């Protein structure tokens, strides 16, 4: 599924992400825009043989099992295919574990380079929430 901007903001808010560990809703929408262009089916392979999955590009070396990343943990205890569903619930639950692990949203490279320090509230302006 390819979400619209306000559609995703509302789904993320309903799943408990607004101000989760101090990160306002705009941060999460901005991160999804630049990681996946709001597409739940996005995948991208990395040099080390791991693959990133879904709306928040969650990585197979640490967080999900895809059966082809040898030395990998499966810390969210899900198959990586579950992160490509049009229901974002599995992605959100796993994102909450990642952002709590000490490094906050710096785990998402696009957030660090394209959202951090910017006016992220712009990403939810105009939306009925
Ligand atoms: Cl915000
Ligand atoms: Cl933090
Ligand atoms: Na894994």
């Amino acid at each position: 599924k390819v979400f619209g901007r306000c559609e995703l903001a509302a789904a993320m808010k309903r799943h408990g992400l607004d101000n989760y560990r101090g990160y306002s809703l705009g941060n999460w929408v901005c991160a999804a825009k630049f990681e996946s262009n709001f597409n739940t089916q996005a995948t991208n392979r990395n040099t080390d043989g791991s693959t990133d999955y879904g709306i928040l590009q969650i990585n197979s070396r640490w967080w999900c099992n895809d059966g082809r990343t040898p030395g990998s943990r499966n810390l969210c205890n899900i198959p990586c295919s579950a992160l490509l569903s049009s229901d974002i619930t599995a992605s959100v639950n796993c994102a909450k574990k990642i952002v709590s692990d000490g490094n906050g949203m710096n785990a998402w490279v696009a957030w660090r380079n394209r959202c951090k320090g910017t006016d992220v509230q712009a990403w939810i302006r105009g939306c009925r929430l």
